[PDB]
DNA sequence: GACCACGGCGCA
DNA sequence: ATGCGCCGTGGTC
């Protein structure tokens, strides 16, 4: 079935990428098929300019590459979305290939014809599905192109800050070794936790807390360092090279060495079908996890910043996977908060009685992600530093509070061990099968990826049709769409024009899909991420 | 050079 | 006793 380039319009494309990054792929062949006709371009960049729109396997990829090269060649149908809502185990073009009668090669030619073949089996099997088709329609297939433009767009990074925070955090590094290795009486390797491991519990009298999953060392994690924190003062100057270490390793020495020679920009992948719930991920590198929560992880932030004569725009989603829950669970206690314009860590707080809002408000934070995980009270005792008789009871008044959330959480495992899968808002699905296995320990662990799914994956539906919708009006403004981190949404700004980009991106978000409790959402603007999140 | 399992940890 | 992706160590091929 082989004809001369070009092909039809609407043919299913395959292409062959010298690495994974389409950012920073060669690209080695370029085939089209259409009719069982497949079709193989003498010259992969010079065929690129032939298509309208990228239809196939992976079209993202290919459509970023194309944006890389100055073409505005949109994302079209792509079977990998349709696999990834039927069941969203199915994250791979190998894996999808196999289940679904086809074989996943290195060619070009065989991968347009595996696109076709996969496209025709998938979509027959969502007829009647009307609900993801809707989510497929009006949110994935959209979303994809939006992915494309914030991948090929990237984001400015402070390379001469970030150098030189290397420096002194490679200072502060070894002054923190050397204390650690007085203690120790010897030098050793510090990021061999087998080597700290022998140190802490062998050399050293210190008890061991817990032990490693799969081999059963004495684990060193943070969370048995932390209970040892004053059995002996090496620990603590532990933990301090841990925090640091992890950021210089992962953050601060790596990044810089990943912009783009031709547009002097990181940039990510928005990976659309990787995960079980509904939610992006971000890899190569990874932007959905740039620390925040420390001094040092603020001083990180500070090295994304906007363009010359742009400003960074933060958006971010309050709350929202309780007000998810909210919604879900209709329990009226909790809906009551929201629609009243209270603060549910400190209106949750409040139940511990007899205080409107007077007491830490980041146990009740703790208690209610618990509560999103199935933690137990045991958890609580060493997230909290309470007693695991306090952390019990936390836990039950939390239940009376609000009862029909557990009401929820029992229909709706009841509901998957029904039907095997469990749902979104939207319909986005979700297949448990272990719901009715016979050892507790793996049911129990089903039954909280089961309940957590409907909350987790119904505020990722939300954020994603929030992006669709946002989208054009930014083109329209000339502002940028550059990254999301599940939550919270990252723009960039013309300086004059970021005020006006901000309210309306606040209105877009808070409005997306009117639930039984309103989406407030928290904004700021500024020259880099880190004083852009106000 | 590439890839692997593990423990460990960054974010939502 | 939720969801990801990346790191160094210790290792094979
Ligand atoms: N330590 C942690 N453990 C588990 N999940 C966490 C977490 N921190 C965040 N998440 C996940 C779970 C939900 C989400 C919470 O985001 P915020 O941390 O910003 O807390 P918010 O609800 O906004 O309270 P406010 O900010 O008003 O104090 O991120
Ligand atoms: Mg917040
Ligand atoms: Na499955
Ligand atoms: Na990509
Ligand atoms: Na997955
Ligand atoms: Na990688």
């Amino acid at each position: 079935e082989e004809a001369p380039w070009p092909p039809p319009e609407g043919a299913f494309v395959g292409f062959v990428l010298s690495r994974k990054e389409p950012m920073w792929a060669d690209l080695l062949a370029l085939a089209a098929a259409r009719g069982g006709r497949v079709h193989r371009a003498p010259e992969p960049y010079k065929a690129l300019r032939d298509l309208k729109e990228a239809r196939g396997l992976l079209a993202k990829d290919l459509s970023v590459l194309a944006l890389r090269e100055g073409l505005g060649l949109p994302p079209g149908d792509d079977p990998m979305l349709l696999a990834y809502l039927l069941d969203p185990s199915n994250t791979t073009p190998e894996g999808v290939a196999r289940r679904y009668g086809g074989e996943w090669t290195e060619e070009a030619g065989e991968r347009a014809a595996l696109s076709e073949r996969l496209f025709a089996n998938l979509w027959g099997r969502l007829e009647g599905e009307e609900r993801l088709l809707w989510l497929y329609r009006e949110v994935e297939r959209p979303l994809s192109a939006v992915l494309a433009h914030m991948e090929a767009t990237g984001v400015r990074l402070d390379v001469a800050y970030l150098r030189a925070l290397s420096l002194e955090v490679a200072e502060e590094i070894a002054r923190l070794e050397a204390e650690v290795f007085r203690l120790a009486g010897h030098p050793f390797n510090l990021n061999s936790r087998d080597q700290l491991e022998r140190v802490l519990f062998d050399e050293l009298g210190l008890p061991a807390i817990g032990k490693t999953e799969k081999t059963g060392k004495r684990s060193t994690s943070a969370a048995v360092l932390e209970a040892l924190r004053e059995a002996h003062p090496i620990v603590e100057k532990i933990l301090q090279y841990r925090e640091l270490t992890k950021l210089k390793s992962t953050y601060i020495d790596p990044l810089p060495d990943l912009i783009h020679p031709r547009t002097g920009r990181l940039h990510t992948r928005f990976n659309q079908t990787a995960t079980a719930t509904g939610r992006l991920s971000s890899s190569d590198p990874n932007l959905q996890n740039i620390p925040v929560r420390t001094p040092l992880g603020q001083r990180i932030r500070r090295a994304f910043i906007a363009e010359e004569g742009w400003l960074l725009v933060a958006l971010d989603y309050s709350q929202i996977e309780l007000r998810v829950l909210a919604h879900l669970s209709g329990d009226e206690n909790l809906i009551r908060v929201f629609q009243e314009g209270r603060d549910i860590h400190t209106e949750t707080a409040s139940w511990m009685f007899g205080v409107p809002r007077e007491l830490m408000r980041r146990a009740a934070k703790t208690i209610n992600f618990g509560v999103l995980y199935g933690m137990s009270a045991h958890r609580l005792s060493q997230e909290l530093a309470i007693p695991y008789e306090e952390a019990q009871a936390f836990i039950e008044r939390y239940f009376q509070s609000f009862p029909k959330v557990r009401a929820w959480i029992e229909k709706t495992l009841e509901e998957g061990r029904r039907r095997g899968y469990v749902e979104t808002l939207f319909g986005r699905r979700r297949y448990v099968p272990d719901l009715e296995a016979r050892v507790k320990s793996v049911r129990e662990a089903a039954e909280r990826m089961a309940f957590n799914m409907p909350v987790q994956g119904t505020a990722a539906d939300l954020m994603k049709l929030a992006m669709v919708k946002l989208f054009p009006r930014l083109e329209e403004m000339g502002a940028r769409m550059l990254l999301q981190v599940h939550d919270e949404l990252v723009l960039e700004a013309p300086k004059e024009r970021a005020e006006a980009v901000a309210r309306l991106a606040k209105e877009v978000m808070e409005g997306v899909y009117p639930l039984a409790v309103p989406l407030e959402v928290e904004v700021g603007i500024g020259e880099d991420w880190l004083s852009a999140k106000e």
